[PDB]
């Protein structure tokens, strides 16, 4: 249960560092 | 120049929006 | 032992919200 | 005034990086 909220928690992180990854570039 | 400058700002400040928005949402979660 | 890792985290989650405030400011 | 908004672009993409580098330590610990 804990570790399928992290799974789903890890992958929004995952994908929020490659849209900050996306504005870098943007910049 | 400045126009394009000025909606990029605008545009990457709504990203990062999102983005505190999705952590807080972490936050509570955690 | 949990709990206190996730206040870490959480912790640092705040934080980084707070530095995306700032960023979005200079925006 | 192009100076300053390219000094500027470059500082913001510092502290996302540094930004980046925390969420993947996050993601780690979890």
């Amino acid at each position: 249960r804990q570790n399928l909220q992290n799974l789903y928690i890890n992958r929004c992180l995952r994908e929020i560092c490659q849209e900050l990854k996306e504005i870098r570039a943007m910049l």
